[PDB]
């Protein structure tokens, strides 16, 4: 199972707080770094595409862009 349980879980509550922005101009540029660093070490463990880094690659990439659209668009 690995340490997926608590990335599912930090993962969860950064794309939550980032869908639901409970408005906080700090909130947002955390999340985007937290899950830049996220997916970076996921992607750094050894699998460049393993299965595993595949859903928190595409769950980051998320969140990064609404971040964006939120505070960039």
């Amino acid at each position: 199972m690995g340490s997926w349980a608590e990335f599912k879980q930090r993962l969860a509550a950064i794309k939550t707080r980032c869908q639901a922005l409970g408005g906080s101009e700090a909130e947002c540029a955390a999340f985007e770094k937290e899950i830049a660093a996220f997916e970076s070490e996921l992607q750094a463990y050894k699998g460049k595409g393993n299965p595993e880094v595949e859903a928190l690659r595409k769950e980051a990439a998320a969140i990064r862009d609404e971040c964006q659209a939120y505070r960039h668009n």
